[PDB]
């Protein structure tokens, strides 16, 4: 009948787009979604899991992000009723997520393949275990073809961020090419390469990450990697279908980026 | 001792930068927030606000947009303990809202004031009540410079929307500067701008609407005009603790928005 969800009322892009997954797919099999927003915390998180089992709810989705600690929070363990969760954490419970670590090698062996060496890299918040496997999926792509690691610095998802950032590489410009590990810093790095006088990517190759709607709006329209975060809802709703009617626990479900080529990138000049 | 909130979970930007407001402010008054997300429906409006009647929730503050007519759906009259509406409907009702007409006003006098005269809309979508506002403020600006309407063309918040109409205006190049009805708009206008291969400012000026993060690092950064929407959250909770604790219905708050002046606008060339 009903199906629940919880979730996080933040600005960074992801769950009001896996949102309108979850609203797609579940109207498709004839179910209604019951939103329950919460906090970032685990007791919020437990309690929000009582009060939409008070309703006649057959099922429930969970985008707000937990740990890879999840079972060790007396939230698996507790949590027997069919749950899917939208985080990283399968050492027996169904998940969906995207692949951060395959997107990154995407993104870096693109420039790779145009022969850059020298990408540099703004890396997102360490709290966040997307913004983690981003970067070891850049150090790795580098390391397989022989390189190390240029210059990094990290941010905070923010615009801002990504401007302050490039500045600061910018003092010593021994990059061809920038990373930025979501799409908002790409476009703070963008204005900081532009105030320098440098063209992208005559002078400077650009790749993001989110294929947020206004990357191909970008001066210039920005290469980044897609995070399809409708079909991550709707896999969300067809994940759980099979444990509402009856089914064994699913192998973990991920879900392969791809890179969306724009006018952003280019061979390093000579 | 709590507060409840009802809200949308939609990418526009505003009601996310609400609730930091409303968390803020709440949280400095000693309360906590209960949080209830809901559709675009009067139907899930009203029993939202019935099933956190549930919960010992000294006031309300609804965030979700209704109409010019919350009273006569029986949604004002209904409700008697203590609601704020951030909605523009004040016959009675205590709201709360940002100055939409003021806004669009600075917007194009800022552009009148430069000596423009062809000043182009990419206006909003036709159901928000803040994009007729903001298309009322831009023409009645013109008009008591003694100047007809320029080209419009309607968009619907997207960046993708704004490229199209920017791409029709330039069909027939008669305008110097465009006014877009939201920053997002103004982004895909300034790319069909450079696409053209037109210098903003020096051939078009352009400016936005919200001040969104990433606003300061278009390129050129954008001249906009900045909803306080933090400060309507938090305007939210202080006219709400007026009527908790006992005090006469307040007048209806406006907000004046802000012009910030950035980077995109100059005189018209000659």
């Amino acid at each position: 009948h009903t199906i629940g969800v919880v979730t996080t009322g933040l600005s960074f892009y992801g769950p009001s787009q896996i949102l309108v997954g979850i609203e797609r797919a579940a109207r498709e099999h004839g179910y209604s979604l019951l939103l329950a927003t919460v906090h970032e915390d685990p007791d919020e998180v437990e309690e929000a899991i009582n009060t939409l089992r008070e309703r006649r709810v057959d099922g429930i989705i969970i985008v707000a992000p937990h740990n890879s600690e999840e079972e060790a929070q007396l939230a698996q363990e507790a949590g027997v009723p069919p749950v899917v969760f939208l985080s990283a954490q399968p050492p027996g419970v169904p998940t969906v997520s995207v692949d951060q670590y395959a997107g990154a090698r995407l993104a870096t062996e693109h420039l790779l393949d145009l022969g850059h060496r020298r990408i540099a890299l703004i890396t997102g918040p360490q709290d966040w275990l997307e913004a983690r496997e981003r970067l070891q999926g850049w150090r790795e792509a580098l390391a397989e073809a022989g390189l190390p690691p240029p210059a990094v610095l990290q941010g905070d998802w923010s615009a801002a961020s990504g401007y302050e950032a490039a500045r600061q590489l910018l003092e010593q410009p021994d990059f061809t090419a920038i990373f930025a590990a979501n799409d908002q810093m790409a476009l703070g790095v963008l204005r900081a390469l532009h105030e320098r006088g440098l063209r992208v990517p005559d002078d400077v190759s650009v790749v993001g990450f989110d294929d947020i709607p206004e990357s191909a709006y970008f001066h210039p329209p920005l290469t980044t990697v897609r995070q399809d975060f409708e079909e991550l809802g709707r896999q969300a709703v067809e994940q759980l279908l099979e444990m509402i009617e009856g089914e064994e626990p699913p192998p973990p479900a991920v879900l392969p980026p791809e890179l969306i080529v724009r006018e952003s990138t280019a061979p390093p000049e000579n």
